[PDB]
């Protein structure tokens, strides 16, 4: 009676999240151009489009490919729609597959008679200008091919999460913040007994200082070192009041691939942000359970 | 070498979170007045204080009890400190146990020679005026008994989570938002086949409307009905632009205890917020996996 079709990479991930969470009496269909990513989809129906233009590879962030690739497979798409009274076209706008194919997939199911509802997201502004522009063009194309369209701008995703967070889960977040503050110091000073830092350095930093401020920044990807350091500096506690810090304690924790040059980089970032006479000591921790994300946590004292 | 002591209810929950997450080379101690809650603590060291004043019950949000209850057990507290070079006093300020005992526990370990570091949180402003005032008094007492004090105001917890959220986890949140939007409609209309709503009502609401806006609000506790409805109305998509909605679709999902009067209440809240000529239909879903929290999700159309 109801069919939900995830088109694109992020569209498939949302569908897989709809399945892992208990969802019944809905028929799932995964549409994508990445051959490998469709193998990861838990959806019953899987449709690969545009194999002649991509050879099983991704659409390559070009929405013009996504438009044609969906047109080349008009046959198979209509077959999966058959029998549906209402259809959900869930996609992430800004890419090449979802940005181009989702409007096509919508117009097919709409002209086939079903109630076509689009449920899409605008990308984060940090993803670049081109991805935002392509998304805007796709949302306009989506609006002209659906009965109703739901637009989720990722820039306002933080507040949607806040209103959808119960008070029980809120304290669980506060629990993890207290953990990150304590672990950020203990994993740096008392580190078993091969080679690490000592105590007298930490003593001078925190002995009878008084009020302290904390910042946490987690980042991954190419420029993960600069980004994680920037995120930690712009936390509400330290964005306006690290320049007066006379003592700084920094913990950088990363996966197996965490280079030592990457550690000095984030250290130099926090060091420059602090006072000129700052007394900064830092160290590095290798937690392999983190795949390739780093967690820069910094404590500031003095004032 | 390092000891972390969670004093109070929330203090124990943070310690248990420090243990479930892989944390090594630290000695955990749980201090509290709730006899049952200390049975739930995974900490190796457990200390119940003030059994004569509370008989194993909670301190009752009176910080004066927490001060004496920690003084009555000065003996056992000093025994757990012994051998520590640095001690962490993690507590939630605003209560009765943590607000009063944590300053005492800190001054004991500080005069015993260890490096005393306080890691506490201010309560949410939504928790009341008295709990904020008691926390402010306790933070002042904490500051006068520790070497350094870390203050986490829960009002700014949302931004700390944002900077500590990697881009991989950010899309996982967006995945769950798309799920909540689609599930909020499918669980309302096509509901198997005993007794529920029909299709022609949903057809008139969404046929050729165009742009739509979504709001999600999750709440639990005593006044959970009004709160969850208020949270959904003040989402970034609907807080400024539901008054012009000519059609509203509302899904209220709750646990086993979800009363039917509770459903009409939240419906009347959203109904009043919309336009006078609004065409609102709604329904109720019982998901027992939710213990006692409700999830009000609302779709708006028209404009
Ligand atoms: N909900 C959700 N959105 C995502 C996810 N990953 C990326 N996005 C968003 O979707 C936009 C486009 O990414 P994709 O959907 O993967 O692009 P695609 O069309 O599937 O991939 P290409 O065929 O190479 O163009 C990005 O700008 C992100 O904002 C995800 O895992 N979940
Ligand atoms: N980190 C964290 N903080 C919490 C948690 N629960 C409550 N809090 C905060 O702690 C403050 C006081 O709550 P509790 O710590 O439970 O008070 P308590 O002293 O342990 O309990 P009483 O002995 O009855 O006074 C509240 O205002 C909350 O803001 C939690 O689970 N984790
Ligand atoms: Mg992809
Ligand atoms: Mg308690």
């Amino acid at each position: 009676t109801l069919k939900v079709i995830g088109v694109g990479g992020g569209g498939n991930n949302a569908v897989n999240r709809m399945i892992d969470h208990g969802m019944n009496n809905v028929e799932f269909i995964a549409i994508n151009t990445d051959g490998q990513a469709l193998n990861l989809s838990k959806a019953e129906s899987k449709i690969q489009i545009g194999e002649k233009l991509t050879r099983g590879l991704g659409a390559g962030a070009n929405p013009e490919i996504g438009k044609k690739a969906a047109e080349e497979s008009r046959e198979q798409i209509e077959d999966a729609i058959q029998g549906a009274d209402m259809v959900f076209v869930t996609s992430g706008m800004g890419g090449g597959t979802g940005t181009g194919a989702a409007p096509v997939v919508a117009k097919i199911a709409k002209e086939m008679g079903a109630l076509t509802v689009g449920v899409v997201t605008r990308p984060f502004s940090a993803e670049g200008r081109k991805r935002q522009t392509q998304a805007a063009a796709g949302v306009e194309a989506m609006k002209a091919a659906v009965d109703t369209l739901i637009v989720i701008p990722n820039d306002r995703l933080l507040d949607i999460v806040d209103k959808s967070t119960p008070m029980m889960e809120a304290f669980k977040e506060a629990d993890n913040v207290l953990r990150q503050g304590v672990q950020g110091i203990s994993d740096l000073i008392a580190v078993s007994g091969e080679v690490n830092l000592d105590f007298a350095d930490v003593k001078t930093i925190m002995s009878n200082q008084g009020s302290a401020l904390m910042g946490i920044g987690v980042s991954s990807g190419e420029n993960r070192a600069v980004e994680a350091a920037k995120k930690a500096i712009s936390s509400p506690l330290l964005e306006t009041s690290i320049v007066g810090a006379q003592g700084v304690l920094m913990n950088i924790t990363g996966g197996e691939s965490l280079s030592l040059f990457e550690a000095q980089e984030a250290a130099d970032i926090v060091q420059d942000a602090a006072d000129e006479d700052v007394n900064m000591i830092f160290g590095t921790v290798i937690n392999p359970e983190l795949q390739d994300e780093i967690v820069v946590t910094v404590i500031a004292t003095g004032f």
